[PDB]
């Protein structure tokens, strides 16, 4: 599913991401824009052989099981394919664990390089939330 911007904002909001670990909703929408262009089916193969999955490009080296990431963990206790679903529940509940792992949203390199320090509130402009 390719979410609209405000559509994704509302779903993230409902699932409790707004202010999660102190990160405003616009930070999460910005991260999803640059991670997946709002496409739940996005996948990205990393140089280390792991893969990133879904709306927030969650990585198989630590967070989900894809059966093809040697030595990896599955700390969200899900198949990585769950991160590709049209319903973002699994991605959100896993993102909550990632953003709690010590470095906040810096876990998402795209967030650090493209969203951090910008006017992230613009990502929820116009949205009836
Ligand atoms: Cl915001
Ligand atoms: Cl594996
Ligand atoms: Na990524
Ligand atoms: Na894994």
């Amino acid at each position: 599913k390719v979410f609209g911007r405000c559509e994704l904002a509302a779903a993230m909001k409902r699932h409790g991401l707004d202010n999660y670990r102190g990160y405003s909703l616009g930070n999460w929408v910005c991260a999803a824009k640059f991670e997946s262009n709002f496409n739940t089916q996005a996948t990205n193969r990393n140089t280390d052989g792991s893969t990133d999955y879904g709306i927030l490009q969650i990585n198989s080296r630590w967070w989900c099981n894809d059966g093809r990431t040697p030595g990896s963990r599955n700390l969200c206790n899900i198949p990585c394919s769950a991160l590709l679903s049209s319903d973002i529940t699994a991605s959100v509940n896993c993102a909550k664990k990632i953003v709690s792992d010590g470095n906040g949203m810096n876990a998402w390199v795209a967030w650090r390089n493209r969203c951090k320090g910008t006017d992230v509130q613009a990502w929820i402009r116009g949205c009836r939330l």
